[PDB]
């Protein structure tokens, strides 16, 4: 199961990512460091957890 995004973000940088208004965002990962990453139906890079709903199926 994807996660639930809420707020969308304009902004694309190394370690940085943008939020959609209303969709689906596949973030789940485990790093050791305080930065995780995240994977989108469409495209990857960061962890979009700053406003989306995430589910460890």
């Amino acid at each position: 199961i994807p996660a639930f995004v809420k707020f969308a973000y304009v902004a694309e940088r190394e370690d940085e990512l943008s939020l959609v208004k209303g969709s689906r965002v596949t973030v789940m990962e485990k790093c050791s460091d305080g930065w995780w990453r995240g994977s989108y139906n469409g495209q990857i890079g960061w962890f979009p957890s700053n406003y989306v709903l995430e589910e460890v199926d």
